[PDB]
């Protein structure tokens, strides 16, 4: 006997202003880091960039009456923080700020509850320029004050907000596999400036409480639960290891606003531990959140590392399955792969079970509420003749994780939602447009922008029925 | 690149004054439920019962002698009630503490730090008589009265106390098993004496802050780590099921006071959650301890458990190998043999690598200091012709308990001491004698109480070269 979906559970989907708005240089928008970033040869699939994306800047009417189509509770977007303010801290672009404001008129006029996302990657180049972005204090009262800009116009129509979204992914992905803007490979740095990004996270769910008293705020963390390999103890430590360094690292803080001890040591150990300055641990530990977002794809199974093996591994970027390689942290933990569960192209986990495991130990280590703002299945569609995309495996995922969500709520875990990613398809930062992710197909690819025509995919009608019926219906 | 052990790191070796003290009826002791359910037909090994024990009563003066030649820096043992308050809730009796005084004494004109533990297991029979002992809230304040009474007379001569020393165990063994007295197979009734346990331990835990404040206290829990057998999700949802139900259902009350969410909705599915009335949370939040005691001897690894699946499994008291069959709870998790380390002869882990582990694990949830109260080795020993014991098993196993302790403390833990189990044999509370754990062999068998001489084994010497090079030569 399962419990229901609670009665306002905002059945959602997501997306990010970079890989979908395009408009890139409209209406007074300044460069991101990621306007610049992509534009350097090599640094993204086939070259892609998001000047066009699939453009809903221009056909977010469109978009938005598909979702009431759909039925949507919750449309979870980010805001573009280089439109608002061009140069990141000078005066604001009020058109910039008009464009967020038509895009929640018309989320409102069809019942859909908009979920507002401060910050998805896209720092103006302008704080890049002028201090090095996250790496600087400076960053702190910037983001504060772009924070409270839209808490100000907005926070009497929107009651949810998520402030950094998966931290560990832009602050590591930047900093230590210089991957993402601003490219840099350096631990030292990487750790520096996710303590600076830390106190920033903190400083805005402070100013939260004060201008939307009302509403609800929470970090989207990118979580892959760890798993042992086996029962062998050294397999256990190794979990034990990579679960405190990969995830506790920075749920503590959200949380608690403390770091785990033995991570913190180890980073000591090789002098790469964050600067902390007077003040530090006051200000993280009063920002507590009122949920824990989560952005869930699959989990990591780990085993023992010695001290001489295996560093940074090579990362599944075609789409030819079975390419991927280990990586982990000599000494600490490796991955390796997973027997008991398949995996999908790009060698992601195939892991419903997982979701479980993993709101299960939230509420078990934090007792947070917790908010599903990512969660889908990303694979090659095709578009059959007469505008149809028969994505079953798409459902089949969907299907398969919203019903572990539903064990979880059985168990205990109070979860307020679930936003698939992605609403319609959209750029992949680094994949381009192949992998798709949405229950809208788009018409394009990496060579061509065609029309952008919208096409609803069979799990488009699979979600649509699982809204009517409060996910009774799977 | 281990750190060295901590300049004051108490070296220490522990017992339990049913195991040990005898001297059942003397100098007014009143009978506890040990005296009363030993004597019973069929309980104990050939009957063997605590009337003599091996007579620490009367030879802690030699006791105390091999302990200051062996150069321990302390000595945990726990205080009898019965001989305190012959009749739990009644008149104090002089006598009684005038024991514990003259141990007292002896250990501090020899340098050795006591350690004392308020309860082991042998609450006086005229409480149980009276209200059931555990099951009632009334022994809250005389549980309360006899540890002020306790704190007031030696609280100027001692720092570290233990409030309730492996309380999952008396309550499950005493409540579920129906192995310890009250010898009861009653969940509902296992879980109300459970939760009265827990507001026992805080109130003498709030006493002790005025009582004792430049004083150290906490609980011992009987800690096995829970292991998954492999990646399987279903095996990791057991493991998650596990640790909370066997570990955190104690540890979290200990350290945060609270329950843990999902195994409190499973027993109120059940109807077997304990009853609260107004005041208990705020008490036990306000019973923060200065550390957490851990017994530890072994790590479980457990799979996933269907609805109809295994209960309570066959223990293993023979010593023959083998002979344990799968314990567990349906529906959440069942025990499974971990092919990666070995076993006793009683299907005992020996898994040092496991200490570690709760060492790590204690610390990253807790961010509390660690107390090792018990570890040790039971097994048969052989007096050979020259007063020889060769207990090469037993120093196996303990330097390498000793050695992973020294990895977390490495790693961060801080690890306050180690009481090694135990300094003489003494009784089993089930098997009699012959599982023999202590650093000094003592001259009796099951059959034979012979003379109860004391001989050193060769652990004694191992162990003596450990305290006075202070861990670094093992």
């Amino acid at each position: 006997h399962l419990k229901p979906f609670p009665p306002e559970f905002l059945w959602g989907a997501a997306s990010a202003a970079y890989q979908v708005e395009g408009a890139w240089n409209e209406d007074g928008k300044g460069l991101s880091v990621w306007d610049v970033f992509a534009k350097q040869p090599g640094r993204t699939f086939k070259g892609t960039n998001g000047d066009v994306a699939v453009d809903h800047y221009h056909r977010y009417q469109e978009d938005v009456a598909l979702m009431a189509e759909m039925g949507l509770k919750a449309y979870r977007f980010s805001v573009s923080w280089s439109r608002v303010f061009p140069d990141g801290n000078g005066a604001v672009n009020e058109k910039g700020l008009d464009f967020y404001d038509r895009l929640i008129e018309e989320l409102r006029n069809h019942g859909i509850e908009p979920i507002v996302t401060l910050y998805h990657w896209d720092v103006p180049q302008a704080l890049m320029d002028a201090y090095g972005a996250w790496e600087s204090r400076r960053i702190i009262d910037d983001f504060d004050r772009y924070a409270v800009t839209l808490f100000q116009r907005f926070g009497d129509r929107v009651k949810y907000w998520v402030t950094l979204n998966e931290q560990n992914i832009f602050i590591s992905f930047g900093y230590r596999l210089g991957l993402h803007p601003p490219g840099v490979k350096d631990m030292k740095r990487m750790y520096e400036a996710n303590h600076i990004a830390n106190l920033a996270n903190a400083k805005v769910i402070q100013s939260f409480r004060h201008y939307v008293p009302d509403g609800k705020i929470g970090p989207s963390f990118a979580y892959s639960p760890m798993y042992p390999y086996d029962s062998r103890p050294e397999n256990v430590l190794a979990f034990e290891n990579a679960e405190e360094f990969q995830n506790h690292w920075w749920m503590d803080v959200y949380a608690w606003g403390m770091y785990p001890q033995a991570a913190w040591n180890y980073l000591e150990s090789q002098g790469l531990e964050p600067t902390v300055a007077p003040g530090d641990w006051e200000l993280l530990q009063a920002a507590k959140p009122d949920f824990m977002g989560v952005n869930y794809y699959q989990t990591t199974t780990v085993e023992h590392n010695p001290p001489d093996g295996v560093g940074e591994g090579v990362m599944n970027t075609t789409g030819k399955k079975g390419t991927s390689t280990s990586s982990g942290i000599p000494g600490l933990f490796k991955t390796v792969r997973n027997p008991h569960v398949d995996t999908t192209n790009w060698d992601w986990a195939i892991d419903p079970v997982g979701l479980r495991i993993g709101l299960r130990r939230i509420a078990n280590r934090y007792q947070l509420p917790i908010l599903i703002t990512e969660n889908g299945l990303g694979e090659f569609d095709t578009l059959e003749p007469g505008d149809i995309v028969n994505d079953d495996y798409r459902i089949d995922y969907l299907r398969r994780h919203v019903q572990e969500i539903q064990r979880a709520i059985t168990d205990g875990v109070d979860v307020l939602g679930y936003c698939a990613w992605s609403f319609t398809d959209l750029l992949s930062w680094l994949n381009g447009y192949q992998k798709r992710y949405g229950f809208v197909y788009v018409n394009r690819d990496d060579e061509s922008e065609k029309d952008l025509r919208r096409i609803k995919k069979k799990s488009f009608y699979w979600y649509q029925r699982v809204i009517e019926t409060n996910g009774a219906e799977l």
